[PDB]
């Protein structure tokens, strides 16, 4: 459990934030939701570069730049799987050079982590449905749409997987399937929400924290990618279900202004989503 030692000598471990804000400022267009084929290619430095911002801001674990990479999403570019699967190692190889750089310019950073990114099917099918979870595949289906990324994540050494931003029971179960080929593989599970006690689809939490509860390799539970003004009341409603260690990473409002009121809600993993920047990891150091 890539994990434990983390959580053994603290409370809180910290994410990092969003990764568009960063390269926009830096002077990048992202165009549309394949833009991580583009900049992997012709600016992968700016990527790593974010990475090395955000641990220099306190962030414990790197999310890497792979939430919309997959053979399935990158074939419109003219990428076949091997290709794509390249982009993906590649987008775990410039987090793992981020931590090499921050640790040797502080080597007292204590354990710092790379989380692989898994998006969901819905942020391939790019009709905002990874909030709405109305889609369809079988098992295999979707054991086939996220094979690749898997695979190509761990074998770059990814220390975990962050499978988030999660709509779907079906691709849930899916997905925890999936994990168990692979028996080295942690991962955390993050979801989107329709209400506090809801899956985006509409499953009660307590259907999706019971089914995950028989998976040992998942590590993690919780939100991410959700308003600030709905994530305390979801993450209570997961403390009455679980004492996983839960994850909370939200959309830009102040963020940090809730560390207190997540962690006594058993939230251990810290972090922001889209607009948030790595001042808000700042403000979250600062308070923890
Ligand atoms: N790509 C983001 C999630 C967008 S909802 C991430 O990797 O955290
Ligand atoms: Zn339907
Ligand atoms: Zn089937
Ligand atoms: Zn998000």
């Amino acid at each position: 459990n890539p994990l434990r030692a983390l959580l053994d000598k603290q409370d809180i471990l910290l994410l990092d934030g969003a990764m568009a804000t960063e390269l926009e400022a830096r002077g990048c267009n992202l165009a549309d939701s394949l833009w991580s084929a583009k900049v992997l290619v012709e600016n992968p430095e700016l990527i790593r570069e974010v990475h090395l911002d955000y641990y220099r801001a306190g962030a414990q674990c790197a999310i890497t730049a792979s939430y919309q990479a997959t053979p399935a999403g990158f074939a419109a570019r003219g990428l076949d799987e091997a290709q794509s699967k390249a982009l993906i190692g590649k987008s775990v190889e410039l987090a793992r050079k981020a931590r090499e750089a921050y640790l040797a310019e502080n080597p007292q950073a204590g354990t710092l982590l790379v989380a692989g990114s898994v998006g969901p099917y819905g942020a391939y099918l790019a009709d905002g449905s990874e909030y709405r979870g109305d889609y369809h595949c079988s098992v295999e289906a979707f054991q086939a749409f996220h094979r690749p990324r898997v695979e190509a994540l761990l074998d770059a050494g990814a220390d975990l997987l962050a499978c988030e931003t999660l709509p779907n029971f079906s691709e849930i179960e899916a997905l925890a399937e999936l994990l168990t080929a692979y028996p080295r593989a942690r991962a955390w599970f993050s979801f989107t929400l329709r209400d506090s006690e809801h899956l985006s689809d509409g499953t009660p939490l307590r259907d999706v924290v019971a089914l995950l509860a028989g998976y040992p390799q998942v590590v993690a539970l919780g939100i991410n990618c959700i308003a600030l003004e709905n994530t305390t009341a979801a993450l209570q409603h997961l403390h009455g279900l679980t004492v996983l260690p839960l994850v909370v990473y939200p959309n830009s409002g102040q963020l940090a202004d809730y560390l207190p009121q997540w962690q006594a809600a058993g939230a251990r993993l810290i972090g922001g989503c889209c607009r948030t920047t790595p001042a808000d990891i700042a403000a979250l150091k600062a308070r923890s």
